């Protein structure tokens, strides 16, 4: 209850990129997370549109994996209060980001699902799947998050 | 050279002025060549006190590496278009798409200005493999990247 | 019925349906949602060919990809709990390899060899399979990581 | 003589010698110490097979491995400057794949397709080749990283 | 359990006393199980003032990860040997050989005592894939490893 | 002249592992380096002999790659004195070490060749090949070195 409320504030309301790319937390659990993204500016007519979409997709994947890593690490913090769990999210840092693109993005809205593969002591490995409006897989990702 | 200045000027317009993300993350083209490019970036909002600051910088770093790699890919492919005019070279940049983006982070960026250098390892017929190094204000290596671009 | 008809439908497609059967034999030994096993047989030994080892590398990669494809199918059809067998068999046509990573240990250019496929994780769209390929004498000759998607 | 006899010797081994020729055709289009190009042709379309895309994944990986094997050969024979042609042709039998990494973009299940192999770096024992596989319409359908060793 | 103590005791002998490198890098078995192991290491000579100190620690870290992975591989394989005696389980450890060692370093170790935890991801018929995390005195992550072991 | 003398001191004489594994610099150049190693204790009869050889091979590869990285970085230090070049070797640190083993080590003496693939500003990527007495490739490696 308090976890979903705290996570929504941080991810939906407090990110200043919101003016250019919308973000909504659709699902959260210790094993799986789902974020939906909305391109407020679709970038039609830009000379490097495809290129710019590459960076947007990598950031979307990294963000989804960061929320998945948080849910994996907070699950292990069993008897800790909500303040210390919320403080831990600020220590999450990406160690490795591997993204393979299957086709061009070029869409208004896309969705990204993050599956927590294994959460060790310090490293949380997440596998991601990013699709468009039409339920078509456009990119897949392997992301490693650590506590710094 | 006459062709090198029209190439540099065309590229500067596309990357420095025409990108709409410039109002949140500034981008300047420091250097270009067929085998190496160099972009400098500036965080206009450093995101101090944001609960997921380190996380947001991960996405920023991955975008900067992808953009640097994209420009390096362009410089490799245009070199192979020897006898073609400048119009066809500029038109080709819209077909460049990322196939694979691998980024390894040594530490969290947490700096305002950072510079990224892209080295074109090999340019095949349809694939351009770029190796990148991203560093901060203080010339410290914060991330390295391997990026593959293709002509779609 | 539904357990038996799966095994029968899968065997017909992989064993009898494949046209390369004259060149390379293929038999489904074991199937399950998490694990699968295929046995192979070289009908032509290729004894005398100057690029024999080179041809075997392609045979091994194809065997690994086929075993992974069967393993991917078993992972995806497990998630289709409420669907009928006509839709499950139609889904096998949608399976396409996204990434094939094979590591070769020792050239095991033998008549018969077996490949086992382990379903590491099946997401919504991607199925990651780990494979082990061994020869007549049970010696590991190659390992593989294969990613399959529903196109 | 030595330039011409290399092309002729290589073509006989890859084009005429291979027994899979009835299933899949293979022609050597271009060869050099740094680059090679092979064109392929599906003799059987496989039109009607339920696991068509799955069979094509194996065909693509084999084509990539074969092209890389030819590219590896050209890299190693360049280093054998003072040796005769009998030793160079004997060396092709020692070529074995160590690692095969293939990434698939779009299913290009066409009749004809071409694969180009670039020799990235040839060390003392290891030859690393980068491959690009495209269809009739010049569209990139797969890329590959292949490592070959002299066994 | 009777079998768990004879397994732990047999392993402790092989890793803590029988390794001849123990006079330069100490090794102690902190924890063992079929899905996870934990080894602690001690640099007896820290190599202070050596011109290539950081470099030498790279090799030490790679060995520690490989050893931790080897023990985790053993614990995975012996679990599959359910009805076999303790003699055959111990004999199997001599057939374990590293197939692939991938190590990513976050910072240079430069500490006396460091701990490495090995997690057995999957144990197939002939291959054991282990994920490792190596940390220092201060519980800071200095390196991560992916190691594959096979029965030769 | 002075470079070969300085490198030999550091690698052959000043490494305390010398009592268990011998090391000799056979060749050095900006593009290629070669080290030969000697197992002073062959470890016959040890229960985890194969396992112990895995760690020795990874260290040998990492060391060869470190010397190759040094030769790549010092080449770029064109007009600098010998003292600053020698000081730079202390800043070399391994970032990534990838080793693939083709067969067991189990030999008295083995040789490792390091080829400098590309040396950028901060990263030096080295490809290694480790063989035994019989000229048989036993392991290959990809190693990344950085200046910290």
């Amino acid at each position: 209850e308090v976890l979903f409320s705290a996570v929504n504030e941080i991810f939906e309301e407090k990110i200043p990129f919101n003016k250019i790319i919308g973000l909504k937390v659709r699902f959260i659990s210790p094993e799986q997370v789902k974020l939906s993204f909305e391109m407020r500016d679709e970038l039609i007519g830009n000379a490097i549109r495809r290129m710019l979409y590459g960076g947007v997709i990598s950031s979307a994947i990294d963000m989804t994996a960061g929320l998945a890593a948080f849910m994996g690490f907070q699950e292990k913090m069993s008897g800790k209060p909500m303040e210390e769990k919320l403080a831990m999210i600020g220590r999450l840092s990406t160690m490795s980001l591997h993204v393979e693109y299957l086709r061009p993005g070029l869409g208004r809205e896309f969705v990204c699902t993050g599956y927590n593969v294994r959460t060790g002591n310090k490293v949380a490995v997440i596998r991601t799947e990013l699709m468009n409006d039409q339920d078509e897989l456009i990119a897949v990702g392997s992301v490693s998050y650590i506590l710094v």
